[PDB]
């Protein structure tokens, strides 16, 4: 339901958020983002969390909803190292965002 749905957005932009963080002491130590492993990447229990974009300044982290745990999730939640946070779902609405 939707209650549960806006809980787990709210906490999953916590994990992206927290990705980031790590990604830029990672490029102040190395200068780039091409060598950062993405098996490095926090996960959340409610969405899978990849890279999307990495290019050597910039990146876009994604949270993908997990669809065991988070069945009938459609929203896909992005941050880039920019600080943007967006989200879009699938016919559907996105609590906390739209």
């Amino acid at each position: 339901g939707s209650h549960m749905r806006r809980v787990r957005l709210s906490e999953v932009r916590t994990t992206l958020l927290h990705n980031a963080q790590t990604m830029e002491r990672y490029y102040r130590q190395k200068g780039t983002f091409k060598t950062y492993d993405k098996n490095k990447l926090k996960q959340n229990k409610y969405f899978n969390v990849t890279l999307s974009k990495v290019s050597p300044d910039h990146f876009t982290l994604q949270a993908d909803p997990n669809p065991t745990t988070n069945d009938g999730e459609t929203c896909v939640v992005t941050l880039n190292d920019g600080g943007t946070i967006a989200a879009s779902g699938t016919n559907q609405s996105c609590p906390g965002f739209d």
